[PDB]
């Protein structure tokens, strides 16, 4: 049953998850991340700072998986991702004592941090087979599911901040000292133009739909450039974010427009329109997929009914102060909407608040 | 002398009892009817009342002291009162019946005035004590609850008054007093337009014109019909044409052709659905809560109260209200609505310990 649990505590685990955990995480800015990987930073600052907030990040989401209900966290695929966590924060302890003045140090870790990026890869889906194993084994009680949801938004945007962390350190210092102009800062396009995103999306989509449908609807496109009519829209943001919610959200339209269409020879496209305002940039996907009733759009941001897509678009979305809204008519279609920051100064990390007290204080007059 | 407070503490020990829409319809005219409505309404309207009553006296004094609101609940207080005198009456005398239905009539043009003086003392408030962010979220909480609460007892009243009023000929003979069984959503979206036109034209001498599209899913061809309360739609729909036809003309200030309004009414096994989209330069997502709120929305064709009110509407009987606006571009109203009489039961504020505790917390 145990084996991996008993490996964790004869590890001292618990020691150092009890440690790193009394700590609050640090939330960068855009601007940081954008400076951070400016020719200014050293490999040295972001090593000391990534040696204390990774372990600090792991362990925070470490302690919160065991306080899941036991039903859950007792399920083989939770086990297995709790080991792969266990792992990494050992991993990233080797390197405590480290000299950051020893060249070797710096590749090493930055080959760590690698190696716990590809050890994490299939933790999406792996958490999803312990919730299936779950549902498959107890009942579906709506109250452990408001449970689970709260505890999977929160582990699921964790994860989102730390894989940026490791993608901004992995990509910036890639081995060697590397040439003057580099096109992103890490993960982060500081010139992205949103339209070639929905476009990559799109493409990817429509193989996807092609393979298993053998049709697809056609993409439109329509960009509103309020304050300069006409000029192509370019914003700060990582495109990969941009490209998983976009993904997600093509999918679920061509999967709706195929299945409400088995016996039409057009199919309705998919109409998006990207719209830059002074404060917002907003992504409207528009299909004629026949649409949800209103009381189901809950069920669609629910992991219990992998299904993940929309919730994890959605906390993609909500980490760097944005939302990702969804509005169905049914017998008609749905539209999605990503509200994006259309300022880089705007866009903070959002990440779980830890450590909050069990007792809540009580307020009068 | 006479004791407002002994009646408002027994009834506030009751819960109100919701009602279906099928509820609703199943009232014929008959005598047998007549006394039904009689029994139910002199216990029923006394316990809504009684309930808000009880809540209003229990808002912060910096709101309670304020004259508009003193004169809202010395309203509660006479209706209230109009309607302990029939409670040891007989159902079975004709004039007891006769009586009670001018009670309900006085009551109903008693209450005409209530939003906009609930609205006067929100201001006056306002405009004495400021916006401390506490007492706001609490004003929005009670403000919620009280228009609901009044949407349930209007709803309670116009169909006593018009289904046992009495006059040969009527207006609508089709309707179940304030519900039409076959209303027609489209011509209650034209008359919202026709009304919202006009006062467009009147304030600018421009107005956008109405584009229509109907998505009837199961019956591809025919009207939309439902069983529905028409002058709730038109509640709904007259604020979200005032609000869009403010917007489009508002950011085309030096425009001859105004985009249009473009209304989708569809219709699936669950839903009515209708979105009204403009081309208005729509709200940052963050302002959104604002449209919502009772402090900010003096409307800065404009009333402020209009777009909360018309959620409270949609939510009465099992329906939503959702905006999104994307903005530099424009917005998308969403009324949603139970396509199925069996699916729409009233939504009353729960009335209890907790409910009652956010006028002490936060
Ligand atoms: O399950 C998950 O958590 C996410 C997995 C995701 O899988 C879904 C999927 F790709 C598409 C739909 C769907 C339908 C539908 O046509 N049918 C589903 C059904 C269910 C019940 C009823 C009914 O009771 O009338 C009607 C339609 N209509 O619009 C959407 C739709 C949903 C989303 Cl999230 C979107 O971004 C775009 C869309 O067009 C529902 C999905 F679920
Ligand atoms: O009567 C009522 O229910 C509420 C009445 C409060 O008055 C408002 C109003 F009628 C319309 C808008 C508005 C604007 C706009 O943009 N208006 C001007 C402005 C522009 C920029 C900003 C900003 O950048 O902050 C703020 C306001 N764009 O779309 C809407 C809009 C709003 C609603 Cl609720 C609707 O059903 C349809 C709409 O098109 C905003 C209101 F506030």
């Amino acid at each position: 049953d145990k084996a991996l649990l008993k490996n964790a505590s004869l590890a001292g685990a618990p020691k150092y998850i009890e440690h790193f955990s009394k700590f609050s995480p640090s939330p960068l800015s855009m601007k940081q991340f954008l400076d951070f990987g400016s020719s200014n930073a050293c490999e040295k600052t972001s090593f000391t700072f990534l040696r204390q907030e990774l372990p600090v990040r792991l362990a925070n989401i470490m302690k919160e998986i065991n306080l899941l209900p036991d039903r859950v966290l007792s399920t083989p695929s939770v086990q297995l991702v709790q080991s792969w966590y266990v792992q990494s924060l050992l991993d990233i302890m080797e390197f405590l004592d480290k000299d950051p003045e020893d060249h070797r140090t710096l590749s090493q870790f930055t080959d760590a941090l690698v190696t716990i990026r590809n050890r994490h890869n299939d933790v999406v889906p792996t958490m999803a087979q312990g919730v299936l194993e779950y549902k498959d084994t107890y009942g579906d009680d709506p109250v452990s599911n408001q449970n689970i949801q709260y505890f999977l938004d929160r582990f699921y945007l964790s994860r989102i901040s730390i894989r940026m962390l490791i993608n901004q350190h992995t990509l910036i210092f890639d081995g060697s000292t590397n040439p003057a102009h580099p096109k992103h800062i890490g993960s982060i396009d500081p010139n992205c133009n949103v339209s070639e995103v929905v476009k990559d999306a799109y493409d990817m989509a429509k193989l996807l739909c092609d393979k298993y449908y053998m049709a697809s609807p056609d993409l439109e496109i329509q960009e509103i450039n309020a304050a300069n009519s006409k000029q192509p829209i370019h914003m700060v943001y990582v495109p990969s974010h941009l490209y998983h919610m976009l993904f997600e959200l093509f999918k679920n339209a061509m999967r709706a427009t195929v299945e409400s269409h088995e016996s039409s020879l057009i199919l309705p496209p998919i109409k998006v329109m990207v719209a830059l305002g002074e404060e917002d940039l907003s992504i409207k996907m528009s299909d004629r997929g026949g649409g949800v009733p209103l009381r189901k759009i809950e069920r669609l941001f629910s992991y219990m009914y992998f299904g993940y897509g929309l919730p994890i678009s959605r906390l993609y979305a909500k980490y760097f102060q944005g939302d990702l809204q969804l509005f169905s008519m049914e017998g008609f279609g749905t539209d999605a909407v990503i509200y994006l920051k259309a300022l880089s100064t705007d866009s903070v990390e959002r990440l779980p608040v830890y450590n909050k007290s069990a007792w809540r204080h009580y307020q009068t007059i």
